[PDB]
DNA sequence: TAACCGCGTTC
DNA sequence: TCTTGAACGCGGTTA
């Protein structure tokens, strides 16, 4: 019932109100005032001020029978206390009409059909970007159906779903039902709807008054919530995962606002623990006090009791939604405790643990979304070293439970290791970012942390659409089929970024390089030189040439250098290793071109036609064959007392899955292919006068990210003097903050392609990509002619320029100030603004009379990364091909500048290749000549080959397994890969066989394997031996080690007997080839490690 | 062979 | 239900 649901949500509400009272969040109703809610005199109006930390939807009773929708807001005050306060706002959505004439007619019919759920209805008007002449002022008439609570709203939709689907009777010559076109803004989440309409945001200060919340724009900083972070280490069966059903919590470490506490279960932890200290850097103090308890239930209850004592409004964990919280929850139930009644936490619809007064900050969600760290470096170990600057305590999870008996202090100091890292990781990186993000995104801390960047973008866009009175579009629904010249398509897409491998090998400042400069390109550069340094001064640095002392001097110094290189073109010199890269490329291409989904028109100036490249992946079959297989499927029966289902009876989508997978069979059996793919160049018109609310939202977020990037460089430019340890401290703060916004910023591009988007446009996303490829290839077309481009990717070109090429000069202003000039950079930027500027950008100057001014927009700019020391790019093993998206770059202080894509960086490759790649790359700095350098690298390669050919003799059996184990992660559970083979798959099966099916039950299983030599002549996937078998009982070992070798006579069990050493040697050989010997070949040096042979295509090209 | 896939990168 | 995109390397599969 609708009155039953409201009754259920009402006692949830009274429970929450009691938990909030317990934790200090009593509902405050402000003193009554009947005056002007004048905002300047804020300190006269009676009420209570507070920093807003949370907001949850609610249902509120009479203070009729059903409740009223509202939102509880959770504040911290100025007096060290807390309070909570409720706002009510009627849920609402809109009905649109085919004909504006009879709008009241459909308004009386809706008053009839929704009589038992509607509360009120208005006639309002919003701007529809779909509508004709909306730019001249026209608006859309809509009925605003208002409701008492969120249940009546969904109830009205359930009644209107008939009427809408119904319109999809004397035939010899309209009713009110058939004028309901669609319904709008029914989707909007309620607390989002309140936070938007009432302009309330978590993280701002408000004075709560009877007239509403008053933003107090005076307070400088946030308040200071009491923050608590906790980790739990529990018992574990050997070589098995931790199971809440069987195991029990050994200890719970935690920190509350800099003070640490460890609670221990003295029924598994042998002795008792003294209050010790763990501070791995001076800035991260950690004095812990231990609460030694007896049983678990005593441990679980010093925990629950300590939470109520401190009443924290933030609790942080690391992966606490998947492991820590559900473990504590289930072990309290077995001990007869309701965690909700004790703490207020309970799982939500996604199984994540949330409370009302207290945000649950799982940092694992931050590192995964916003850290800009590779997944290989997203464990808490790596996250501490990267972003906190020390090496935390580390302990083998197999030694964990026995060290509880044998060495309790060590396990105690690994437990507080994880807690100190978690608390300070939250306070330095997660807390400032999320709560600042909350001041602009209409969500509370829990959802700001966990929602996807696409969805964060939708929020920001929905505030904008609303505040400019723009009617929200409904969410996009995927076309269930599309057809291309009769062929059913699998994927409709566009050509994305351009990326080129051009040269491989070692390039280095100390070693000369041959260049062949195009004289005709120089001629161009000096022709455009005069206007290009005017550009560097006025548009790059935002000044005037009229104020610069030495414009002609710099203009002459470049001229002779360019002229010298024009006559003496074929030159052999040291190179300048540089990187050019467009700053926020795709956003700036959108803002420069006024690119937004509502701007894309279809034949119906103000018109900037731009091209994109459409790619379809259709089946080779004809359409006669498509209906043939559909008829085949219709005659056959499908499963679900009704487990018998017509083909027609199933949803149009699921049908497609069956048609598509049957069509892959017929195509893979009549046409020898599953997909034919085709590029089609298409053009679209982009209206330059359309409401730029989307473009302006991306412009505003771009500007927000740019400021953090500029502050980062400002401290980098201030790095000359603990100055070298405090200036470099923030380089990371600000870079993190700029990198955190990078993914959200670029999601404004991806958003227009996302499922369920409200502003879907493939045309828009394709136009951005094609423009970006045209720009990057224009830049390479010129760098070819004056240097050697090494590697190019979307918006970036690595290159060597002749040492003779003009680089850096400083303009001087009458002020005495200097302006930075990189002629390699400004020579491209000037070309970009010549060739890619939008001279059709129209913007309303006077809205009151609809008068637009037209002007020229170009925010596209390259940026120069740096004069570098060395760069090592690998080469493919196949002829002619290169390897894209991998390389290493070094700074002139020897330090590593960039490492991209190599197995060293990726999550769980074969460790041997990871340690090899960690070793050689720095060795590429040694030697005095190109060949002397390759000889230094070779010496490292032979040392590794020595390890492999010696069958790791001189290597301990503990490191030998660490070095030869590959670690692949199963994105699902083993059941879902049915009909697939992989080393990750079979090693997971063989592990379920060995240790039980209970370790095959959770997704994301880490599969650590060895490839065995036996069974010989078998595919590599059938020889993947899980690594824990060698840690097992000698009986259990020798059983499975032969069931997997298919050698029942097997007796020797030393790892060196089982391992297919020829297999790992071929892998090491491949890494030696691609990084070293084959690029060596391409730079004219004979193979530097003869023990790894060149391929026969390279052997043929030594004699030819 | 040529085609395609899963994972985790670089954009 | 909630859900940013495409390009690419590598080691495995398949017919
Ligand atoms: N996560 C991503 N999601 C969507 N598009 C991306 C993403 N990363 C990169 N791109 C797209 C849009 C980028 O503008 C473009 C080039 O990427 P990239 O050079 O790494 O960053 P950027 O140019 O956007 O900012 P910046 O160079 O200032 O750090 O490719
Ligand atoms: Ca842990
Ligand atoms: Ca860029
Ligand atoms: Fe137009």
């Amino acid at each position: 019932n609708n009155y039953a649901l409201s009754a259920q949500q009402l006692l949830n509400a009274s429970k929450i109100d009691d938990i909030d009272s317990m934790m200090g969040f009593e509902r405050y109703v402000p003193p009554q005032y009947n005056g002007r809610f004048d905002a300047k005199d804020i300190d006269q109006i009676p009420g209570r001020v507070g920093w807003l930390t949370n907001m949850h939807a609610t249902l509120v009773s009479q203070e009729t029978n059903q409740g009223i929708s509202g939102v509880d807001f959770y504040f911290l005050d100025e007096e060290g206390g807390s309070f909570k306060s409720t706002v009510v706002y009627d849920p609402y959505f809109f009905i649109a009409c085919n004909d504006e004439s009879r709008v009241n007619d459909v308004e009386e019919l809706v008053k009839k059909y929704l009589e038992s759920c509607l509360k009120s209805l208005q006639i309002i008007r919003k701007e529809d970007l779909t509508m004709d002449n909306h730019l001249l002022g026209l608006q859309k008439t809509l009925i605003k159906l208002s409701f008492v609570n969120s249940n009546q709203l969904f109830e009205a939709r359930k009644l209107l779903r008939p009427i809408l689907q119904d319109n999809a009777r004397n035939i010899y010559n309209v009713d009110a039902k058939h004028l309901i076109e669609d319904i709008r803004e029914y989707d909007v989440p309620y607390h989002v709807r309140v936070s938007i309409d009432k302009d309330i945001r978590v993280g701002k200060w408000y004075k709560v008054t009877q007239q509403g919340f008053i933003e107090d724009t005076r307070k400088i900083a946030f308040a200071d919530p009491v923050v608590m972070a906790f980790d739990i280490e529990t018992t574990k069966p050997p070589l098995k995962f931790r199971d809440s059903a069987v195991d029990q919590i050994m200890m719970i470490s935690y920190m509350i606002d800099g003070e640490g506490f460890l609670i221990t279960n003295r029924e598994i932890i042998s002795e008792d623990i003294e209050d010790f200290e763990y501070t791995p850097k001076p800035e991260y103090p950690g004095f812990f006090t231990i609460f030694n308890e007896n049983d678990e239930v005593a441990l679980l209850q010093r925990f629950f009791e300590h939470i109520r004592d401190v009443r924290p409004t933030v609790i942080s964990t690391f992966n606490g939604d998947f492991f820590d919280w559900p473990f504590i929850h289930n072990r309290s139930k077995i001990h007869g405790l309701d965690m909700f009644d004790e703490i207020g936490f309970a799982p939500d619809a996604e199984g994540e643990y949330k409370s009302s007064y207290c945000s649950h900050m799982d940092c694992f969600r931050w590192v995964k979304r916003d850290s800009y760290l590779p997944q290989g470096s997203q464990g808490l170990k790596a996250v501490t070293q990267s972003k906190l600057g020390y090496n935390p305590i580390e302990l083998d999870p197999e030694l964990m439970t026995p060290y509880a008996f044998e060495k309790p202090q060590h396990l105690s100091e690994y437990s507080v290791s994880d807690a100190v890292a978690t608390y300070y990781l939250y306070m330095k990186y997660v807390h400032p970012f999320i709560f600042s993000l909350c001041t602009i995104i209409p969500l509370n801390p829990d959802e700001t942390l966990r929602k996807g960047t696409g969805t964060l973008c939708e929020m920001l866009l929905m505030v904008q659409a609303y505040q400019h009175n723009i009617l929200l579009p409904n969410k996009h629904t995927d076309p269930i089929e599309r057809f291309y010249d009769g062929h059913l398509l699998e994927s409709e897409t566009y050509v994305g970024g351009h990326v080129e491998s051009l040269e491989a090998g070692v390039f280095r400042s100390d070693l000369k390089n041959e260049f062949k400069i195009d004289p005709s390109a120089i001629d161009e550069l000096l022709q455009e030189l005069p206007e290009a340094l005017k550009f560097s001064v006025e548009v790059e640095n935002k000044s005037s040439v009229d104020k610069v002392t030495n414009f002609e001097e710099i203009k002459n110094q470049i001229t002779q250098k360019l002229l010298e290189l024009k006559e003496n073109n074929i030159r052999n010199e040291l190179p300048l290793i540089y990187h050019v890269d467009v700053a926020s490329m795709y956003p700036n291409i959108m803002t420069t071109n006024r690119l937004q989904p509502d701007s894309i028109k279809a034949e119906r100036t103000c018109a900037r036609k731009l091209k994109w490249a459409w790619r379809g992946e259709f089946f080779p079959s004809k359409m006669d064959e498509y209906n043939m297989i559909k008829r085949a499927l219709q005659n056959e029966t499908f499963p679900n007392k009704k487990k018998v289902l017509t083909f027609d009876e199933l949803s149009y989508a699921d049908q497609v899955i069956h048609i598509k997978k049957r069509l892959t069979e017929y195509s893979r059996k009549v046409y020898h292919r599953v997909k034919v793919s085709e590029i089609v160049e298409r053009e679209a018109i982009v209206c330059q006068r359309e409401n730029p609310f989307y473009v302006d939202t991306v412009k505003s977020f771009r500007d927000r990210r740019y400021e953090f990037k500029g502050l980062a460089k400002t401290w980098k430019g201030n790095l000359s003097k603990h100055a070298r340890d405090e200036a470099k401290k923030m380089i990371v703060l600000y870079d993190s903050l700029q990198l955190a916004h990078k993914v959200i910023l670029n999601s404004f591009y991806g958003y227009v392609m996302r499922k369920g988007s409200r502003w879907y446009s493939m045309e828009m996303a394709g136009i951005t990509c094609l423009t970006g490829a045209t720009i990057i290839q224009m830049a390479r077309a010129l760098v070819e002619r004056v240097g050697r481009p090494l590697e190019l990717d979307t918006d970036g070109i690595w290159c060597i320029l002749p040492k003779s090429f003009p680089e850096t000069y400083f303009f001087t202003l009458e002020n005495g100030k200097k302006l930075y000039l990189s002629y390699p950079c400004s020579m491209l930027n000037y070309r970009v603004h010549q060739k890619f500027t939008n001279h059709q950008y129209q913007e309303l100057k006077d809205p009151l009379n609809y008068i637009y001014e037209t002007h020229s927009e170009n925010t596209i700019f390259f940026e120069v990364d740096g004069p570098y020391k060395a760069m090592i790019l690998p080469s493919s093993k196949e002829e002619g091909k290169g390897i894209k998206k991998r390389y290493a770059v070094f700074n002139e202080d020897g330090s590593l500048a960039e490492l991209k894509g190599f197995e060293l960086k990726r999550r769980g490759e074969l460790q041997l290749i990871k340690n090899f790649q960690s070793d050689i790359f720095k060795v590429f700095l040694e030697g005095d000549t190109l060949e002397g350098c390759y000889s230094a690298v070779a010496s490292v390669c032979n040392r590794w080959l020595d390890v492999l050919d010696s069958h790791g003799l001189m290597l301990e059996d503990e490191d030998l397994v660490s070095l030869i184990c590959e670690n692949r992660s199963m994105s699902k559970t083993l059941k879902e890969y049915e009909g697939q083979k992989s080393t990750s798959i079979t090693t997971a099966r063989r592990l379920g066989d060995f240790l039980g099916e209970d370790m095959v039950k959770d997704k994301g299983l880490q599969c650590k394997y060895i490839i065995s030599s036996k069974p010989f002549n078998a595919p590599v996937t059938e020889r993947a031996i899980p690594v824990a078998i060698f840690s097992a009982d000698i009986p259990i070992k020798r059983s499975f080690l032969r069931r997997w070798t298919l050698d029942p006579s097997l007796e020797d069990l030393d790892i060196r007997t089982i391992i297919d050493w020829g297999y790992y040697r071929e892998r090491l050989g491949s890494a030696i080839q691609k990084i070293i010997t084959i690029p060596a070949a391409l730079q004219g040096v004979s193979n530097p490690v003869p023990r790894v042979e060149h391929p026969d295509w390279l052997k043929r090209k030594i004699a030819t």
